[PDB]
RNA sequence: GCAUGGUUGUCGUCAGCUCGUGUCGUGAGAUGUUGGGUUAAGUCCCGCAACGAGCGCAACCCUUGAUUUUAGUUGCCAGCAU
């Protein structure tokens, strides 16, 4: 971001600076990308899985539409701590959310009185809302990829204690240390998180294909 | 009855009391149960390192307050006489 509030652990990655903010070199992006396309292919073909945390809103979209193209699994809303520790209480929870779906589209449709719409409608779409992609997740994820490290450290936090890979686009203002395998790039504009987003699903693709 | 098994005033019908899996602390412990609204209420919504849950609050209970069907003596009298 700005030239104030910003990481000293990432003056590797900084170039010059232009009036109001810092200016990241773009060669070490490059093979940085490169190396991570490498890695996503030699983790991808092994019958697993990708798991994709859209924090902010570009971040949001993007991995939506990246992972459904892919058919991968991701998180999209609020990031509920626990899925990652926890995975008895929130497959339990999504097992919950497959059984009333199922009566819900076939048994009645009307149990019998008139209290579907005060709490049966609303708690299933809130919970729809947060887990989204966890209703898919068979096992345990093999590399998570994170827009704004920064922004989702209980995520992180919950990968690192269970020590599996993180790839992630780590901005300016983030420690490139917690996630174990970087690629410097600006998680503020839309157009750059769907190129690297779509890089990486389409990688995956190429490998697993 | 201060060695124990089976109960009556008041705060006051006042809204509180905690467990499982998780994290955070060397540890006692903490979080959830803090914050903004909202309710008669920890009743509910949103954020939120937490996701659920049990006793409570609620509902199931009684009576009262309207109406339909069923049933007419010891109840009642409209049409009838008396
Ligand atoms: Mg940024
Ligand atoms: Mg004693
Ligand atoms: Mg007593
Ligand atoms: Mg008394
Ligand atoms: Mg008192
Ligand atoms: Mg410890
Ligand atoms: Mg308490
Ligand atoms: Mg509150």
């Amino acid at each position: 971001h700005q030239t104030r509030r910003w990481n000293p652990k990432m003056k590797k990655y900084i170039f010059t600076e232009r009036n109001g903010i810092y200016i990241i070199d773009l060669q070490k992006t490059v093979k940085k990308v490169d190396e991570a396309f490498n890695f996503m292919r030699e983790v991808a073909s092994d019958n697993g899985t990708i798991l994709f945390v859209g924090t902010k809103k570009q971040a949001q979209e993007s991995v939506r539409d990246e992972a459904i193209r892919s058919g991968q699994y991701f998180v999209n809303h609020r990031w509920l701590g626990g899925t990652l520790t926890n995975f008895e209480t929130i497959q339990k929870r999504i097992q919950h959310l497959k059984k009333i779906e199922k009566m819900e589209a076939d048994g009645t449709f009307e149990v019998l009185p008139k209290k579907e719409v005060v709490l049966l409608k609303k708690e299933q779409e809130k919970l729809e809302r947060f887990l989204g992609g966890i209703k898919d997740m068979k096992g345990l994820p093999d590399a998570l990829f994170i827009v704004d490290p920064r922004k989702e450290r209980i995520a992180v936090a919950e990968a690192r204690k269970l020590h599996i890979p993180i790839i992630g686009i780590v901005d300016t203002n983030c420690d490139p240390d917690e996630i174990d395998y970087v690629i410097p790039a600006n998680d503020d504009a839309i157009r750059a998180v769907k190129l690297l987003t779509a890089k990486m699903a389409d990688a995956i693709i190429e490998v697993n294909q």
